[PDB]
C-alpha cells in the first residue's frame, strides 16, 4: 500500500498541532493516573480512621482534578477533529482530481455506479479518523505509562494484565483477515446494487413503457438479498470477536480481583491498594479494549481506502504519453491516417488499414452506414484512444508527439449527443474557457444562430439550465454545442452529425458560418445524409472500417459505385 | 413517528424471536446483578477473615456465573442481528418498489444523484438496527431492575445516582434538535456532491474535449468544502455532548464514592457494601450512558429514515388515477385530442388547443421542427403526463378511465434514444414479458431485421450486452427497439423517429412489416424527414404546439403552405 506513506505527508505541515495534542494527552493521562488513587485514599486512610473533614477536602480536590482532566480532554478533541477534517478533505480532493484525469478506456469499462460507490464509500474513512477514534488510539499509545506504573505497584497483577493484553492481541490477528474479506465482499455487492439502481433510474421511461417494474423489482431484490447475505456473514464475525473479547475482559477482571484478594490475605498488599490497582486498570486495559472494539470500524476504513487506492494506482492520460515536441504550437496542416488499425479492446477490429489525407484548410466529409466507425475516427483524432497499429500525423508530426493540452484545445468536436451541465447558458457556452470576453460569446452565439432563442429566454444568457438541458429543445442544444465549438477558435473542427435536428434556415446559417472561416481551419464533417455534403472538397465513404472510395461529389457520382447506390437510395 | 410504526409492523411476524430475546436479556441482567456482589464478599468476608479455600471456591463460582452471562449475551446478540437484518431488508425493498412506482414528474424534477444518495443513506439505518445498538437499548430498558435494587440497598446513594439519570435526560433533550439539523445539512450537502460527481462522470467526454478538468475540480472542491464545513459543525456538537456527559458521569461517580465513604464512616453501610453498590451501577448508569453515547448514530438513522419517508409519502403513478372502467379490453379505436393543453410544470405551454383525430387502423405521420411537441404528444398518449385542459379519447371512453396496465400493454413506444439494460440480447428483447415463446422472439426480430446481425454474435441471442449497449451500433440498437415494440403485439404503435439511423434496405423492410399487420393496429410515425411519410394516410404538421396543416401528402403539396415550404427546403 501507499496510503500509510501518503498519510504521513498530510501531517507534515501540522507539526505544531500534533505537539499540542501530545502534550494535552500526556497531561490528561497524568491527571487520570493521579485521580485513580481516590479509592485507595478512601479505604486506607479516611474510611478506616473516620476523617470526615479530610474526606470532604480530598474529595473536593479529586473533583477539581477530574474537572481539569475533562477540560484537557475537551481541548485536544477540537484539535483532533480539525486534523480529521483536514485529512478527509485532502483525501477526497486527491481522489476526485485523479479520477477526472483517467484515460477514456477506464470509463468505458466501468459502470457509473461502481465509480460513484467507490467515491461515496469514503465517509467510512471519516469515521475511523474522527475525533473519538483518534482519541482512543492516543489513549492506547499512552497506556504505556499506566502499564509502567502498574508494574511499579505489583508484579504478579501486572503480569496478569500483560497476559490479558497478549490475549487481546492474539484475538485481533485471528480476526484480521476474515473481517477484511467480509468487509470487502459486502462493498462489491453494494457497488453492484448501486449500479443496478442507477441503471434502473436511467431507463425508468422504458421500464414504465413496457411494464417492467416487476422484473426490475425482482432483480434488485436478488441484489439486495446478496448484499444482506454478505452483511450477515460479516455481522457474525463481529459477534464472535465481541464474545471472545468480553470473555477475556471479564475473566481477566475476576482473575485480577482473585489474585489481589490472595495477595491481601497473604499481606503483600492492602484493600486500598488493590482497589487503586483496579481503578488504574482503566488506563492500561480499558483503552486497549476500546481499540479492539473499534477494530471493525478501522477494518472497514482500511478496505475503503484500499478500494480508493486501486483507482489511484491507475496512470492518468498524461502519464501514458510519450514526450511532446515543443516546436509544435499549432495543429494547422494536413491530417494523415497511415495504416491505422483500432479495436475497442479485444473485440473484432473497428478500423482496418485506414488511409486518409485531409488537406489543410479544406472541408471534407466522412460518410457511411451506422456503425462503420466514423465517430471512432473522430475520437482517434481527438486522441481519446490510441491506434493499435499505424499513426495519425498532423503536418508531418505524429499525434502522439504533440502535447495533449494543445490537441484538446486546437481541435473542436461536436458530438451526436450534447452534454449540458447544471448552470447558466453563459457557463455552458464558456466551458473550459471561463475567461473569455462576453462580446466573443455573443459573436459565437450569433454565428451558430443561438443568439435569437437565448435572447428570448427570461434571463438572457443567465438562464439556469437544468440537468441535461431538459428545458432546451433537441435542436437548441445542438446550436449551443456548435457555438461552444466555434468559441474555441480551433484549428481543426469536427462536426459529427451536428445538423441532424436543425432546420433548413438554421443549417444554412451555420453552413455559411463554417464556410466563412479563414482558409487555415480544417472542417471535418461526419454526416449520415448525403444531401448536406455536396459542396465539399473531398468525401470519404467508410464501409465497415475501410475507405472503399473517395473523391468529390461529382467524381463519386460518376463512378456507379457504393456512393452512387447510397445517393440513389437515400437521395 | 410514521416511520417507526412501519418498522414496528415489520416485527409482527417475528414475535417468538422477541420473546426469546427478552427472556435471554432478563437472565443476562439477573446474572450480571448476581455477579456484581463479588466485591462485597471479597472485602467483607474473605479478606477480613483470611479465608483462602472459600476465596477460591467463590471466585470459581463467580467466573462460572460470568461465563453463563457471556453465553446468554452471545445467544441474544445472534437473535438481534437476525432481527435487524430482516428489518433492513424490508425497508430497502419497500423504498425501491415505491421509487419504481413513482410518476414521471418525480424523475424530471430530481437529479439522479439525489435518488441514489437517498437510497444508499439507508445504510445509516442499518447501523442503528445493528446487533450492538439494540442490545444497548434492551439493557437500558432492563436497568429498571438495577435501579430497584439500588433503591433497596441504599436510598441516599440511589437518589444521588438518580440525579445523574435526570442530568443525562436534560443533556440529551437540549442536544436533540441541534444534532438532527446538522445531520440533515450534512446529508443534503452529500446529496449535492453526489449529484455533481454523477453529472461529471456522465459528461466526461465533453469535459476532456474542452479541457474542463481544472474547471470541474473547483466546483467539486467547493462542494467538498461545504460538506466539510457541515461535518465540522456537527463534529463540535458531538464534542460538547461528550464533554457534558463525561462531566456528569465522572462527577457522579466521585460524588457517589464521597457519600458512600461518609455513610461507611457514619455506620450506615460497610466497605464491601459500598463497593457492591458501585459495581451494581454498571447495570443502572452504565447502560444509560452507553445509550447516550449512541445518540449520533440514532439521530443519523432517524434523519435518514425521515428522508426516505419523504419519498415514500408520494402518491405513485396509480393512486392519482380515477375509477378505471373495466369494460375496455383493447385500445382499438379513433384516437382523438380534444382541446388538449399541456405545459411541463410552470413553464411556457408546449401544446395549446390541439385538435387531432386519428382514424382507426390507419397510418398517421406527425411532423414539424424540433420543440414542436411531437414527443410530448406521444408521451401524453402513453399517460406519462396528464393534459392540463381537455381530454384524449382512444375511443368513446376517455383515456384516464382506461386501466394504466392496458395503456402500457397495448401501446408500444419506440423512443428516439434506445435504452438497453445489462443482460442477454434475449433478455432485452422481452423487457416486460419474459415468458414469451422463443419462436415469437425470432418472428419479431426478423420483422425488424435484428435477426441477421444477432446471428453473427458470439452467443447469438444469449450475448451479454453492456449497461448502454456500447458494442451495438445505433442502427442495431434501433432495430432491437423496433423488434421489442413489435414483440409486444400492440394496438397502437408509435415510432418516435425510430428509423433515423436505419439503412434504406432496413427501413424498407421495416415499412413492409408495418404495412402487414392485423389491419386494426393504429400506427403513428413521428418523423423529422418528410421523405419517409410520403405513402402514409394522413399527415399532421406541428407549428410550436399547434396543428396548422393536416391532410395527405398530395393535399398538403396542393395547399402550398408551410408543409410545401418544408418539402421544398428539405427535398
Ligand atoms: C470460552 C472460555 C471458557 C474457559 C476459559 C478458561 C479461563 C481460565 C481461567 C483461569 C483462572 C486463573 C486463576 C488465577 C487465580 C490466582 C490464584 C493465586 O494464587 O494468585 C497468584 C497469581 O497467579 C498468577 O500469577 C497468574 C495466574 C492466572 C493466569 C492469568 C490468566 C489471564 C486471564 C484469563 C482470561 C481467560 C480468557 C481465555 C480466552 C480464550 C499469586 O501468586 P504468588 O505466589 O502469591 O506470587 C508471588 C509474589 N511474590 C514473589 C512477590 C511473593
Ligand atoms: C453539575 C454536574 C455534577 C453531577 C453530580 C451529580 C450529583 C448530585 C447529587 C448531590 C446530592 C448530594 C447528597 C449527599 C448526601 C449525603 O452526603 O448524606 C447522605 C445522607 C445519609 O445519612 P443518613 O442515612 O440519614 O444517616 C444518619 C446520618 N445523620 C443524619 C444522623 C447525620
Ligand atoms: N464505447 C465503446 N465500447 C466498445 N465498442 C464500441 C464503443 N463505441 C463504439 N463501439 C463499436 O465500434 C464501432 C464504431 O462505430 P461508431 O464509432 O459508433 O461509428 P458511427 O458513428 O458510424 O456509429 C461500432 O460498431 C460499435 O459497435
Ligand atoms: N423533461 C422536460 N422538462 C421540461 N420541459 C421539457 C421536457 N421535455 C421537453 N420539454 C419541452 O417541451 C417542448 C417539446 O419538446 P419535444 O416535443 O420533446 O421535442 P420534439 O418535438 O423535437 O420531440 C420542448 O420545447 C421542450 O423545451
Ligand atoms: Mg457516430
Ligand atoms: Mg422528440
Amino acid at each position: 500500500q501507499n496510503m500509510m506513506v501518503k498519510f504521513a505527508g498530510f501531517l507534515k505541515p501540522l507539526k505544531k498541532t500534533v505537539l499540542a495534542i501530545f502534550l494535552a494527552s500526556l497531561l490528561y493521562t497524568a491527571l487520570g493516573i493521579a485521580g485513580s488513587f481516590y479509592i485507595k485514599f478512601l479505604f486506607d486512610d479516611l474510611i478506616k480512621f473516620e476523617k470526615l473533614n479530610d474526606l470532604h477536602i480530598i474529595s473536593a480536590g479529586f473533583a477539581v482534578i477530574f474537572l481539569l482532566q475533562i477540560f484537557l480532554n475537551y481541548y485536544r478533541s477540537i484539535l483532533v477533529t480539525k486534523l480529521g477534517m483536514s485529512i478527509d478533505k485532502s483525501i477526497m480532493m486527491e481522489y476526485y482530481s485523479h479520477v477526472l484525469k483517467l484515460p477514456m478506456n477506464f470509463f468505458n469499462s466501468r459502470k457509473v455506479g461502481e465509480i460513484i460507490s467507490r467515491f461515496m464509500d469514503a465517509s467510512k474513512i471519516r469515521q475511523a479518523i474522527s475525533g473519538a477514534t483518534l482519541t482512543i488510539m492516543i489513549d492506547t499509545i499512552m497506556a504505556v505509562i499506566g502499564g509502567i506504573l502498574l508494574y511499579i505497584q505489583n508484579s504478579s497483577l501486572f503480569f496478569i494484565s500483560f497476559i490479558i493484553i497478549l490475549l487481546y492481541g492474539i484475538i485481533v490477528t485471528v480476526f484480521n483477515k476474515p473481517i477484511q474479506n467480509a468487509n470487502r465482499q459486502i462493498m462489491e455487492d453494494n457497488a453492484k446494487l448501486t449500479s443496478a439502481l442507477v441503471e434502473s433510474v436511467k431507463g425508468i421511461e422504458t421500464i414504465k413503457s413496457f411494464g417492467a417494474e416487476e422484473q426490475t423489482e425482482k432483480s434488485t431484490r436478488d441484489k439486495i438479498e446478496t448484499v444482506m447475505k454478505s452483511s450477515f456473514k460479516e455481522g457474525m464475525l463481529y459477534i464472535n470477536l465481541s464474545s471472545l473479547t468480553g470473555i477475556v475482559a471479564g475473566l481477566g477482571g475476576i482473575v485480577i480481583l482473585w489474585a489481589g484478594a490472595y495477595n491481601v490475605i497473604k499481606g503483600n498488599m492492602s484493600g486500598g491498594q488493590l482497589l487503586a490497582f483496579n481503578a488504574l486498570l482503566a488506563y492500561f486495559l480499558t483503552p486497549v479494549k476500546n481499540l479492539i472494539d473499534l477494530q471493525p470500524l478501522i477494518q472497514t476504513a482500511v478496505v475503503a481506502s484500499n478500494r480508493l487506492g486501486e483507482i489511484l494506482e491507475l496512470a492518468t492520460e498524461k502519464e501514458l504519453r510519450e514526450d511532446s515536441d515543443d516546436f509544435v504550437i499549432s495543429l494547422k496542416g494536413d491530417i494523415e491516417f497511415r495504416n491505422v488499425d483500432f479495436r475497442y479492446g479485444l473485440r473484432k477490429p473497428v478500423l482496418k488499414n485506414i488511409n486518409l489525407t485531409i488537406p489543410k484548410g479544406k472541408t471534407v466529409a466522412i460518410v457511411g452506414e451506422s456503425g462503420s466507425g466514423k465517430t471512432t475516427l473522430a475520437k482517434l483524432l481527438m486522441n481519446f484512444y490510441s491506434p493499435e497499429k499505424g499513426d495519425i500525423l498532423i503536418n508531418g508530426h505524429s499525434i502522439k508527439n504533440i502535447s495533449l493540452e494543445l490537441i484538446r484545445k486546437k481541435i473542436a468536436f461536436v458530438s451526436q449527443d450534447v452534454f449540458i451541465f447544471s448552470g447558466t447558458v453563459k457557463e455552458n457556452l464558456a466551458l473550459g474557457n471561463e475567461n473569455v470576453d462576453m462580446d466573443e460569446i455573443i459573436k459565437a452565439a450569433k454565428m451558430a444562430n443561438a443568439h435569437d432563442f437565448i435572447e428570448k429566454l427570461p434571463l438572457k444568457y443567465d438562464t439556469f439550465l437544468n440537468e441535461s438541458g431538459a428545458n432546451l429543445s433537441e435542436g437548441q442544444k445542438q446550436r449551443l454545442a456548435i457555438a461552444r465549438a466555434l468559441l474555441k477558435k480551433p484549428d481543426i473542427l469536427i462536426l459529427d452529425e451536428a445538423t441532424s435536428n436543425l432546420d433548413s434556415i438554421t443549417e444554412n446559417h451555420i453552413k455559411d458560418a463554417i464556410y466563412g472561416l479563414e482558409d487555415d481551419v480544417t472542417v471535418i464533417i461526419i454526416a449520415h445524409r448525403l444531401s448536406t455534403i455536396v459542396n465539399l472538397d473531398k468525401i470519404y465513404l467508410l464501409k465497415d472500417g475501410e475507405i472503399v472510395e473517395s473523391g468529390s461529389h461529382t467524381e463519386l457520382i460518376a463512378l456507379k459505385g457504393a456512393y452512387f447506390k447510397m445517393w440513389k437510395q437515400t437521395e
